[PDB]
């Protein structure tokens, strides 16, 4: 689809059979989800945002379906203010900026 | 134009006699610029993201040129690590997400 920006670009995602709302976030390098359980090994990671750095858990090769489009890649889990889909998965689903 | 997201969507913006590189950021409600001594009235504000909150100064009705497209609107000025063009201005230059 084409998504305008007068409202937050929130989309439904499907991850581990669970539905969540997440923000399509072109300013984010990474995909970062609020606290949740995911299966498998994770690695401790630190990332930086506007307010400083936080600790996250890094899960690799996680399937997520974003607004009906399939991605498999890195998902970080931690104290993000909102679920965000970043460029690592935005590229997988073929998302571009257009004006 | 179409901007892919393999790399950060940085573009050149102009605000007065200052050209700066800024992120086209669909995840940002508001436009946040690195410290600069803009003329005119402003109001204090705090905005939050990954890592917590920062203190910014809100300036209203500031003209900004973004890739040769004219915009005018609210700009938040503060200790952000990157210049961020938010939805308030992305809409004005006709920016959409597409996949
Ligand atoms: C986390 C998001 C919900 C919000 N952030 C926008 C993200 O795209 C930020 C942009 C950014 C900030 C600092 C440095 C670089 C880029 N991106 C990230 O937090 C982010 C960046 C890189 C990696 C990563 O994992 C996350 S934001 O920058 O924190 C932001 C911006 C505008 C705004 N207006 C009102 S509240 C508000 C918050």
């Amino acid at each position: 689809p084409q998504i305008t920006l007068w409202k937050r670009p929130l989309v439904t995602i499907r991850i581990g059979g669970q539905l969540k709302e997440a923000l399509l976030d072109t300013g984010a390098d990474d995909t970062v989800l609020e606290e949740m359980n995911l299966p498998g090994k994770w690695k401790p990671k630190m990332i930086g945002g506007i307010g400083g750095f936080i600790k996250v858990r890094q899960y690799d090769q996680i399937p997520i379906e974003i607004c009906g489009h399939k991605a498999i890649g890195t998902v970080l889990v931690g104290p993000t203010p909102v679920n965000i889909i970043g460029r690592n998965l935005l590229t997988q689903i073929g998302c571009t900026l257009n004006f």
